[PDB]
RNA sequence: UUUAU
């Protein structure tokens, strides 16, 4: 938009699960979230999902949305593997906070990241000021005008760098 | 830490 927009880091698992009412990994919800930011002019957007969310064996709903996002250079995969029928995953939350640190971006998630805030002042601060929670109503993605509450910034300010 | 609260 104005080249002062922040990078958007999306917790894909969290978004998909909310869209799927904590039952389905609903890929459509991730595409809807991306479209929301895209429509505001954001062009720096990264969705993290685990490697398993492309595995043939895994139950993911409407997985072709993930393929669309991958091909648009919007999707990155966090490591996971099955050893002795035991799935081991790298903790995806660390990638999100790290990327947010690298980019001065915000994280779209209803996760609170309590465990990672405790780990440094840089990270503690990202988690206090750069976390953007969200709601779905069916296929309508809704984000608060007041992401940090009544005395915090507006959404518009929140999604920009002081330029 | 097979996504959260
Ligand atoms: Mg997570
Ligand atoms: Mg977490």
């Amino acid at each position: 938009s104005n080249a002062d927009l922040r990078h958007i880091v999306i917790d894909g698992s969290n978004v998909a699960m909310v869209h799927g009412l904590q039952h389905y990994f609903s890929s459509r919800g991730i595409a809807i979230a991306v479209q929301y930011f895209w429509d505001r002019g954001h062009r720096d957007i990264t969705v993290f999902v685990p490697q398993w969310a492309f595995s043939k064996d895994a139950k993911v709903r409407e997985s072709h949305f993930l393929q669309k996002l991958y091909s648009l250079s919007l999707l990155s995969l966090t490591p996971s593997r099955v050893m002795d029928g035991k799935r081991i995953s790298s903790y995806d939350d660390r990638f999100m906070v790290k990327l947010a640190e690298e980019t001065d971006g915000i994280i779209v998630s209803n996760d609170q990241f309590r465990d990672l805030a405790e780990e440094s002042e840089k990270w503690m601060a990202i988690i206090r000021e750069r976390l953007l929670p969200f709601t779905f109503v069916g296929n309508l993605f809704m984000v608060p005008d007041d992401p940090l509450g009544r005395n915090g910034p507006t959404l518009d300010e929140f999604l920009k760098k002081p330029a």
